């Protein structure tokens, strides 16, 4: 049996190497990754790869690995695939620690926008969850954390974090942990895959695909929202993605929405994680 070697950035920016048979589909990856985070509720999770337009693509468990990073690297991410909206619901602590992790870097990356006191606060618990009490002694007026809390950083920003740290004393890995996602999962943002797309009128809008249904952000008036039920079919055709919304009541005709995609690829893409994150949401 020939090996291949597989390297997978872990969320706390960490790095796993591991080897599996050539032919090996995704599961075989994803269950070696899972065995070594000591994770057990896995299905909320997945690999990453990028593939040749650099793209992010979900790596599919049911399919061979070599038929998805083709003339790529055996380089992958370990992710949250589907965000829980009930992360208090998650049976274990070391579930809601990776989630945590995400979110962190989802906040630092930009994809997770948040006002200042809600970063202020998340940070809060993130230091915590991670230090403990606050500690002047560590923490003069000139502190500024290695932790990553927001896209850009400020003074007062950090001096924020630690005023609102100082108001956790007591407070335990896993209780802070909880907190982080009782405030994170009411981001409007929260778990929303963003895809670039132009509207049937060449307009260029986000299509966002999250645990609810599909959000269509033209621009900041009038949001369009589809929760899971009102959508009936989605498909691709070419560069194309349509949404089949399930008709109104005594409407005798639904209506189709159709988005322009930029390449046939990017429109796969899309009506898989849609179709995946509906099956998603029939599960809840
Ligand atoms: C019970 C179970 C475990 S994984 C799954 N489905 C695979 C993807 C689609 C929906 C979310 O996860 N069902």
């Amino acid at each position: 049996p020939k090996s291949m070697q597989c390297k997978v950035i872990l969320l706390d920016g960490s790095e796993y190497t591991c080897d599996v048979e050539k032919r090996s589909r995704g599961q075989v990856l994803f269950d070696k990754v899972c065995e070594h985070l000591n994770l057990l509720e896995k299905d909320y999770f997945g690999l990453t790869y990028r593939d040749a337009e650099n793209q992010k693509n979900w790596l599919d468990p049911a399919k061979e690995i070599k038929k998805q990073v083709r003339s790529g690297a055996w380089h992958f991410s370990f992710n949250v695939k589907f965000y829980p909206p009930d992360p208090a619901q998650l049976s274990e602590d070391i579930t809601r620690y990776y989630l945590c992790l995400q979110l962190r870097d989802d906040i630092v990356s930009g994809r997770l926008p948040c006002s200042f006191v809600t970063l202020a606060l998340l940070g809060s618990y993130t230091v915590q969850s991670e230090l403990g009490d606050y500690d002047p002694d560590e923490c003069g007026s000139d502190y500024i954390s290695e932790f990553r809390f927001a896209p850009n950083h400020t003074k007062e920003l950090e001096d924020k974090v630690i005023e609102l740290h100082k108001s956790h004393r007591g407070m335990t890995p896993a209780e802070a942990e909880m907190h982080f996602l009782e405030n994170a999962k009411k981001l409007s943002m929260y778990g929303v895959d963003l895809h670039h797309a132009k509207d049937s009128e060449g307009v260029e809008i986000m299509l966002g695909v999250c645990a609810s249904g599909l959000l269509i952000y033209r621009d900041r008036l009038r949001i369009n929202r589809f929760a899971w039920p009102k959508v009936l079919k989605i498909s691709y055709k070419r560069n194309n993605f349509y949404i089949k919304i399930r008709p109104g009541e005594f409407e005798q005709f639904e209506s189709t929405i159709g988005f322009k995609l930029p390449n046939h690829r990017a429109a796969k893409r899309l009506w898989k994680v849609c179709v995946e994150h509906h099956t998603f949401f029939r599960l809840l």
